[PDB]
């Protein structure tokens, strides 16, 4: 409660746009926001979790994804007498995540803050269905994601990439469960008219995205409907949330 | 005692199998090896120092890569008494990583044992290679990565995986420089006898590997020639390359 560890970039987020951030002595591999976070020791992926990274910097408590591991690692925690609060991260909904943030207030003591962000960040989401409601024609889009070192995937239903798209108002022409590597014959089938993509495989050359079998083919290439977005703000459901949101709907539905 | 700070994974490497581990106090987040710097305080990466960090930790030296940056974050450390040590990690030759090693080893007061680990490294690949002239011919292949968030890519000349694959004894189809997105028909036409990608991309399913453009329609793939390698031993020149370069050399020609 007085020296915590957060493992989970957007949980990170939270925790600091809650007033709360001073308690933070130890980060994950994922975080990057906000900028005060880049001089405190970061532990490894939520995933591949250190026990010894995370156990050395003498937390009180530990606050994580409950898909988060290894298991074991957790268990040396609880065993070291460390509180270890975990939240549902998948499938990735607003409800879920306003019930996060006010769990994380209710530990954190700051309830008052929670409430208001739940509520400024609704405010915001609402105003872009509003505007989104007074489309004409519908978007069917797509993201790609290549985190880490796998190969190209594409986010399906429960990701957090899905949850911010439909947000944004377009439709995923992507069915499956969470991420998948589509071969060209199903990225050509998906025949996605938009694709979205992090700002990090373009990197400043859209011809990088050439390996990603397929994605020449598509309409979205062809017509040049292909976005960019920052990694760190289509992975996680933090409080920068509506700000991707709008600028990913602003994208689809230009100028 | 001196207190150190190493910023790059295989700077790290080559510190602890040099017999200067204990004086290391802080290490980067590229930084995933030895075991036991699991408990030394991983901040920021070569590529982005924190300046706060690193001071935090109290280090009277700093080991990086000559171009690790920002560069202000150098002149800050240096401003604040910090013996700043640069060593340059272009090109990735054996040449230039025994020189390193030898430099470090001066650095650190520890020569007899630098010249220990160029010896024992040398004479390991040395056999490799005396194993390989035996052949008449190197093994045609490639090399593919997906690293920091990027769409695959073929390693080319200059890379450290080129570096491994050559000392392997397998002869990189790839001619241009570093790294490159190709086209599923650029793949296709390498046309290279095997194909090297790490464990970390198939992590359990090779169609996972579908998504990378053309690499279904090579003859590797087909005559189930393709080869895995931790990616954690392919992107610097440590202490552990005479075991990536010995286990690829056994798959490069089984038994
Ligand atoms: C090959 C290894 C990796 C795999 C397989 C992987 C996979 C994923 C997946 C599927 C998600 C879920 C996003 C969604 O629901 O749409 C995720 C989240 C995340 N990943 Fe990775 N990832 C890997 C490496 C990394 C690395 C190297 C970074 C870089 C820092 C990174 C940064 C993120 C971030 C920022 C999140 C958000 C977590 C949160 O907000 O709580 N990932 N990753």
């Amino acid at each position: 409660a007085e020296r915590i560890v957060v493992a989970g970039g957007s949980l990170t987020e939270l925790i600091y746009a809650m007033g709360a951030g001073e308690r933070v002595v130890g980060v994950d591999e994922t975080t990057s926001y906000p900028p005060e976070t880049a001089k405190l020791p970061h532990i490894g992926y939520w995933k591949q979790l250190s026990s010894e990274g995370i156990l050395s910097l003498r937390p009180d408590s530990v606050i994580t994804w409950q898909d988060a591991g290894p298991q074991i690692v957790l268990d040396q925690l609880r065993a070291q007498k460390v509180n270890v609060v975990t939240l549902p991260r998948v499938p990735a909904t607003l409800e879920q995540m306003y019930a996060n943030i006010r769990q994380l207030a209710k530990t954190l003591q700051v309830p008052e803050q929670g409430d208001a962000l739940v509520t400024q960040i609704n405010q915001r989401l609402e105003r872009v269905q509003q505007n989104v409601a007074a489309k004409k024609a519908p978007v069917k889009a797509m993201f790609i994601l290549s985190a880490g070192g796998s190969a190209p995937q594409v986010a399906g239903k429960g990701s957090v990439a899905d949850a911010i798209l439909s947000l944004a108002g377009a439709e995923n022409v992507a069915t499956h469960q969470q991420y998948k590597s589509y071969s060209a014959e199903s990225l050509i089938a998906a025949n996605p008219e938009v694709i979205v993509v992090t700002s990090q495989m373009v990197d400043g050359d859209i011809n990088r995205l050439r390996s990603i079998a397929g994605i020449t083919h598509t309409a979205a290439w062809k017509n040049q409907r292909i976005i960019t977005v920052d990694q760190n703000l289509i992975l996680g459901m933090g409080p920068r949330i509506a700000d991707v949101v709008e600028s990913l709907h602003q994208q689809l539905w230009p100028q």
